[PDB]
DNA sequence: GGCCCTCTTTAGGGCCTC
């Protein structure tokens, strides 16, 4: 009934973030938050912790104005209150070692919409950032996406969240917070959905 | 931004991770 034992030891944290391009290895990263999870006595998975920074775009970093024009942020407001890559992360990181220490978990691995974007970006950021002991799987993640394609037969963020009978605000949307929140939700809702229907724990789906 | 589909090509709009 422990966090540990439900994904071999992986510790998920939900993430997204908001970039100037598709390009991990050249675009800048320019604001990221993540969620870390809990699961309570009887077993049920919820949000826990929560981390939310701006990030200032990387010396030497391409921003395509269509990325610009799409998550509505401008890198040059000087009142962004945007942190280094390195600042943001090394937060990041602290707080999910800590929570891989508590939980008796192994290592963690990223929660994510799409979950190849966000990871391809943190990844590179972490690289450039000269960030040591990454606690997140250099390659696995949990793609909510897909989850939802199996729970929900749906792979739209939007229409995933709206499918599970959850709120999702559209004049919300393609904010990182917002979006994490929604997408930390929807994952805990898929994973306590299969465990209501008896198919978790493996006891459970063997029964009758 | 650009690939893809089609009620296509002398184009528009869906995609839905930025
Ligand atoms: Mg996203
Ligand atoms: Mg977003």
């Amino acid at each position: 009934t422990g966090l540990c034992d439900r994904f071999r030891g992986f510790y998920p944290v939900v993430i997204d973030v908001e970039t100037a391009g598709f390009n991990a290895k050249t675009d800048a990263l320019l604001e990221i938050a993540a969620i870390t999870l809990k699961m309570d006595e009887q077993g049920w998975l919820m949000p826990d912790t929560t981390l939310h920074f701006h990030v200032e775009p990387f010396v030497g970093a391409n921003l395509q104005p269509e990325a610009l024009a799409f998550n509505g942020i401008d890198p040059n407001d000087p009142d962004r209150g945007a942190v280094s890559e390195y600042e943001a992360l090394h937060e990041i990181f602290k707080v999910v070692r800590k929570g891989i220490k508590a939980s008796g978990c192994n290592r963690a691995i990223m929660v994510a919409h799409n979950a190849n974007f966000d990871h391809s970006f943190m990844m590179a950021a972490a690289e450039r950032a000269s960030l040591k002991r990454n606690p997140f799987h250099p390659f696995a993640t949990f793609d909510t996406a897909a989850l939802a394609g199996l729970a929900l037969g749906q792979t739209v963020l939007s229409k995933a969240c709206q499918t599970a009978g959850m709120d999702f605000d559209s004049t919300q949307a393609h904010s990182a917070l917002y979006d994490t929140e929604r997408t930390a939700v929807l994952f805990c809702e898929i994973v306590n959905r299969w465990k209501r229907l008896g198919g978790w724990p493996l006891s459970a789906a063997e029964e009758v």
